[PDB]
């Protein structure tokens, strides 16, 4: 279905549109090293535990991405009488769950929660702890971030992508997952174990922690054979006396190594030392790890610009505010942007769903001149009393602060000014009109309709359009926020 807000305000848009071999010894060694130096990395701080009942319930209520089906599900206490007797189940080491149904599927989920949730929870993957990771920032954050990683001399910036990164994840790979396990111990162990044994037959949220893990290790042993510590006559089996070095450079670069990676999940953003990194190809074939769209033994190309490097979806750019200020903003394709808010998946939400993505637009694409109009329209148009639901956020899991029902340039200020670690200068903007866009050339490289004459007429006739959206959900409270423009 279409989402009937969204395309009324949008007229001009209407007329646009059995593998992965086991690695061999010499590459299962040295990719076994870099698993044991990064768990043990990862765990040099924190400590895991389980996450509670109380926690799980928390993170249901919340903005997570029949959202509510879950929500009364929890509320249901025979819910969790079931869950007693699954989770018993398993502290044998026996699992047979993973109208009942429902509590099914939601109890798994629990119960992986609680044995592995402490990652996520407790940001094991957050670029603190991880160096390379960047869990639970937002895309305010992450252009930042590529900033630095562009930062550090050496070669061009590489971010390749492993052709179907799913199917691509070995055994070898599942078991050096699995070496969280050795992290625990008693009863959160056996919790964990019964989970993990059941790839062996997750969860969104353990699989993305799990996939950072990965690819940061993948990444740390195509940087290690870039710089020659490993290559071609290892692969088969490590060459006598390499194991030490592997582990040498382990100890003494993993660190700074990880400082030059951004990665989420199977993505990731990559500044090696030099460019032998682009045909340092022997060990990430090896492991299966073949790069999409180029051929197996075809050198990796990089950018030397991070502002142009792709990175969970977007590429990210400097912008200048009036009072000189810079800010480090996402951005991507705008025909993707608007395509995506016109998708519908109850005139309600339609309506707040419509006003999430205004809202997002707002926070996130507001120096995109035709995302900014929209946006003030679909704010113009939706009841000011209704909350934004629905999911905007698109496959990256951090964000959502366009879900309220706050005023959104003060939203704008606590993310860009108050919150944003990268801003000196923390002296409030009190306009949008103070609120930079783009360059008008960049907007249209972007896919901004502006210049056109099919734009030009409903950027002048919005107002018939907002009236229109207004008719059809019909006697609310409305407030016209196409004032803060110009
Ligand atoms: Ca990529
Ligand atoms: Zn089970
Ligand atoms: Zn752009």
């Amino acid at each position: 279905l279409v989402n009937g807000v969204v395309r009324l305000l949008s007229k001009p848009w209407d007329t646009i549109t059995t593998k992965a071999p086991e690695p061999p010894e010499g590459v299962k060694y040295v990719l076994n090293e870099t698993t044991n130096w990064l768990w043990a990395f990862l765990a040099r701080e924190k400590r895991p535990r389980m996450c509670s009942r109380e926690e799980f319930i928390r993170k249901v209520n919340s903005n997570a991405a029949q959202w509510r089906s879950a929500r009364e599900a929890v509320e249901d206490p025979k819910f969790w009488e079931m869950v007693d007797e699954e989770r018993e189940a398993h502290l044998r080491g026996e699992c047979h769950t993973c109208r009942a149904i429902w509590f099914m599927w939601l109890g798994a989920r629990f119960l992986e929660f609680e044995a592995l949730g402490f990652l996520n929870e407790d940001h094991w993957l957050g670029r603190k702890n991880s160096g390379g990771g960047v869990e639970g920032l937002g895309l305010q954050k992450l252009g930042y971030i590529l900033r630095e990683v562009g930062t550090r001399p050496g070669g061009r910036i590489y971010a390749d992508d492993t052709a179907g990164w799913d199917t691509r994840i070995t055994r070898a790979d599942l078991e050096n997952e699995a070496k969280v396990l050795e992290l625990l111990d008693g009863e959160h162990r056996r919790l964990a174990r019964a989970i993990i044994e059941l790839t062996y037959r997750s969860g969104q949220v353990v699989t993305y922690a799990l996939n950072t893990f990965t690819n940061l290790a993948v990444q740390l042993v195509r940087m290690m054979e870039g710089e020659g510590v490993i290559g071609p006559d290892d692969v088969e089996k490590l060459t006598k006396g390499k194991g030490p070095k592997v582990r040498t450079w382990l100890s003494e670069n993993g660190e700074e190594r990880l400082s030059r990676m951004a990665v989420s999940g199977d993505d990731c953003v990559v500044k090696p030392l030099d460019d032998r990194f682009a045909t340092s190809l022997h060990f990430l074939n090896a492991m299966s790890k073949v790069r999409k769209d180029i051929q197996e033994w075809k050198p990796s190309t990089g950018w030397y610009d991070w502002q142009q490097v792709p990175f969970c979806s977007n590429h990210f750019t400097e912008l200048i505010m009036k009072d000189g200020r810079t800010l480090v903003t996402p951005c991507r394709g705008q025909d993707e942007l608007v395509g995506r808010a016109r998708i519908s998946p109850n005139v309600r939400d339609t309506a707040c769903l419509a006003k999430s993505y205004a809202q997002m637009w707002l926070l996130l694409y507001f120096h995109r001149r035709d995302l900014r109009l929209m946006a003030n329209a679909i704010c113009s148009a939706v009841p000011v009393n209704w909350v934004p639901t629905g999911r905007t956020t698109w496959s990256i899991h951090a964000g959502g602060e366009w879900m309220t029902t706050e005023d959104m340039l003060e939203v704008w200020n606590r993310v860009w000014i108050e919150e944003n670690e990268w801003m000196e200068d923390k002296t409030p903007v009190e306009k949008w009109s103070d609120v930079p866009y783009s360059g008008k050339r960049e907007d249209i490289w972007c896919g901004s309709l502006i210049g056109t004459r099919a734009r030009a007429t409903w950027a002048e006739n919005i107002q018939v359009a907002i009236n229109q959206v207004r008719s059809i959900i019909g006697d609310e409270k409305y407030v016209d926020y196409m004032s803060s423009l110009k």
